[PDB]
């Protein structure tokens, strides 16, 4: 197993950015990757999981910003779709943990109905610095009161 990537369940983690020689490593214990900075920042082309037949979701969020609630609802479906079809999905933005942390920590709200309290230590305990920003806590909140 990839060591840099710590799960939340059976299905999904959370990471910093693999490396270009990480890739294979990677794509050998996931199917899908969710790819949470923009092309900008990448060292290689998402082009490189493609070929290695990777399902890929780009959606950029901006350094130390919080995605919107419609933006992490898309990407919490995307993620239940490919758990649904059995593959496991990596989260990753760069070395930070705030983007890749606010998705990990909803991803156990949306698929487990954890409460954000509980979600939050959770992932907190694998990677203390997931959810930097009052921004990103504040879009949690948001997203549990949608989901009651």
């Amino acid at each position: 197993m990839w060591p840099s990537a710590r799960f939340v369940d059976d299905n999904v983690a959370f990471s910093r950015m693999p490396t270009e020689r990480e890739l294979d490593e990677v794509a050998k214990d996931f199917d899908a990757v969710v790819v949470l900075v923009e092309e900008y920042e990448l060292p290689y082309s998402l082009e490189e999981w493609k070929k290695r037949g990777v399902e890929v979701l780009h959606s950029p969020i901006p350094d130390f910003t919080a995605p919107s609630l419609e933006q992490l609802l898309e990407i919490l479906r995307w993620i239940e779709a490919r758990v649904r079809e059995g593959k496991k999905v990596l989260i990753h933005c760069m070395g930070g943990l705030g983007r890749s942390g606010t998705v990990a920590v909803a991803w156990l709200m949306y698929s487990k109905g954890l409460p954000l309290r509980e979600a939050l230590r959770r992932v907190r305990s694998l990677r203390p610095g997931a959810v930097e920003t009052y921004e990103q806590m504040e879009v949690l909140k948001e997203l549990e009161k949608f989901l009651r």
